[PDB]
C-alpha cells in the first residue's frame, strides 16, 4: 500500500483520485490509500508530518509551499522522476521553477497541475460597446479604453435587464489578493522580490511595481468596478459573471467546463454569459505580457517505507495519461506540456486560448519564507484596497504603504 494526501481538487475529491490511480493499482498489484485534507487544515497537517516524521508517502503541495517544506530537509530528491518525464524541456519555465527551493541543486517536487489566469469577457457586451477584444487585451491603454466604452455602453443583459459592470475583481477579501496584482506588477517591469548579492528583498516599492499596482487599483477608483465587488472573493465574482452582472473578469480554465454544465448541476450553461463567452490573455504592460501561474505539485517524504514504488506513482501521476484525465477532473491545465495537445483541450478554442496565455507564464521565486512575504504584501495591498474603496488612493499613499510593506518583508527575510 501507498498513502497519498491531496486537497479537494475535483468535485468528488477521493472518488476522482481513486478512479485516476485504479490503472496504476491494477498494473503494480498495490492499493493507494488517499486522505483528503480540507484547505483550512492541509498546511498544518503537512507541517506536523514534516516535524514529527509520521505521515503519508506522497503529499500534494501548493507550488508556493515547495520552498518551506524543501528547506525542512524532509523531502526525497525526484530528479530521476523529472528526467523520466522528459526533464526541463517537458515543462513551462514558470512550472519548472516550482520543482525545487530557489537556488537548490536537487528537485524536491513533481508538477501535477497548473492554475493560470486570463480574462473572460461577454462577447455580446464588447460588441454592443464597439470594443474589439484584440484591441482591449493588446495593451494597458487598450484595456482601460475598453472599460471606458463598456461603462458608457447602453447594453443590458437580456435576462437581468440591467447594465453590466465593466470589470469585476476582488479587493482584499480573497485568497489571491497578490496573484490578482502580480501580472500588473510584472507587466510594468516590476516584481514582488528582487535578489541582491545572494540575499532577497522587497521590490514592491520599486517605481515599476508602483506603476503596475496603481494602474490596476485605480481602475476600481474610476467607476469600472462596482463597490460591492471589493467585498467579495473570486468564487463570488465568478457567480456575479455567471448571473450576467460583469462584462470582464479574470479566472482559471475551469469556468469553460462550468459554461457547459446546467445550473442544476453547479454550472451556468443556460445563462447568457455561457453562450457569449470569450477568453483573452492578460494585456501587455509597458515591459511585457505575463500570466500568473500557481497550482499543485506532489512530493515524497524521505521517511517513506516505499520510495521506489512511490516514485513509480509520481511518474504515473506526472505522465501523459493521468496528466490529461486529472486536468479534466480539476478544470486545470496539465503541468506536463505534451498533454496540452490532447483532443480534450485542442477541440475547445477557449481552452486553446489558455494554452496561448500559458506561453507568458511567470510565478514567484520558490523561497523558504514565501508565506511571510505574501502575507505582509497582502496586508498592505489590503490597506491600499481600503483607500480605493473610499476613492482616496493616490500614487503617494500607495508608495507609503508599499514602503511599510517593504520594511517588514526585508525584516522577515
Ligand atoms: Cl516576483
Amino acid at each position: 500500500t501507498l498513502e497519498v494526501w491531496i486537497m479537494p481538487n475535483s468535485p468528488q475529491p477521493a472518488e476522482d483520485f481513486k478512479a485516476l490511480v485504479a490503472p496504476f493499482e491494477k498494473a503494480h498489484g498495490v492499493e493507494v490509500k488517499v486522505t483528503v485534507l480540507d484547505a483550512g487544515v492541509a498546511w498544518t497537517k503537512i507541517t506536523t508530518a514534516a516535524t514529527s516524521g509520521v505521515g503519508p508517502d506522497l503529499t500534494q503541495l501548493g507550488t508556493t509551499w515547495v520552498g518551506a517544506i524543501s528547506a525542512m530537509g524532509v523531502l526525497e530528491p525526484v530528479d530521476d522522476v523529472l528526467e523520466a518525464l522528459g526533464g526541463e524541456k517537458a515543462y513551462l519555465p514558470a512550472v519548472w521553477r516550482t520543482t525545487r527551493l530557489e537556488g537548490a541543486r536537487q528537485a524536491t517536487a513533481v508538477p501535477w497541475f497548473s492554475e493560470l489566469r486570463a480574462f473572460y469577457y461577454r462577447t455580446d457586451a464588447l460588441k454592443a460597446a464597439g470594443v474589439n477584444p484584440a484591441e482591449m487585451f493588446a495593451s494597458w491603454q487598450g484595456f482601460e479604453a475598453g472599460l471606458a466604452r463598456l461603462k458608457a455602453s447602453s447594453f443590458r443583459d437580456p435576462e437581468t435587464k440591467a447594465p453590466l459592470a465593466p470589470l469585476c475583481t476582488p479587493g482584499k477579501n480573497s485568497w489571491d489578493v497578490l496573484h490578482n496584482a502580480a501580472p500588473w506588477i510584472w507587466g510594468a517591469g516590476g516584481e514582488i522580490v528582487r535578489q541582491a548579492g545572494g540575499r532577497w528583498q522587497s521590490a514592491l516599492n520599486s517605481p515599476e511595481s508602483l506603476e503596475g499596482l496603481y494602474f490596476f487599483l485605480s481602475l476600481a477608483q474610476k467607476g469600472y468596478v462596482p463597490a460591492e465587488s471589493l467585498e467579495k472573493n473570486t468564487a463570488q465574482i465568478e457567480a456575479d459573471f455567471q448571473a450576467g452582472k460583469c462584462a470582464v473578469f479574470a479566472s482559471g480554465p475551469w469556468m469553460i467546463q462550468r459554461a457547459q454544465v446546467p445550473e442544476a448541476k453547479g454550472g451556468f450553461a443556460e445563462r447568457t454569459a455561457a453562450k457569449n463567452l470569450g477568453v483573452a490573455p492578460y494585456p501587455a504592460g509597458p515591459k511585457g505580457r505575463y500570466t500568473f501561474f500557481g497550482g499543485s505539485n506532489l512530493a515524497l517524504f524521505n521517511f517513506s517505507k516505499n520510495k521506489p514504488l512511490a516514485k513509480e506513482l509520481l511518474k504515473y501521476l506526472g505522465g501523459p495519461e493521468a496528466q490529461v484525465r486529472y486536468a479534466q477532473m480539476t478544470g486545470m491545465l496539465p503541468a506536463l506540456r505534451s498533454a496540452w495537445s490532447d483532443p480534450s483541450f485542442q477541440q475547445n478554442p477557449l481552452l486553446r486560448t489558455f494554452i496561448q496565455a500559458a506561453q507568458f507564464g511567470r510565478t514567484y521565486p520558490s523561497l523558504a519564507g514565501w508565506g511571510g512575504v505574501e502575507n505582509l504584501a497582502v496586508q498592505h495591498l489590503g490597506m491600499a484596497w481600503d483607500l480605493v474603496a473610499q476613492g482616496r488612493l493616490t500614487r503617494e499613499a500607495l508608495k507609503d504603504l508599499m514602503d511599510k510593506a517593504s520594511a517588514a518583508i526585508n525584516q522577515a527575510l
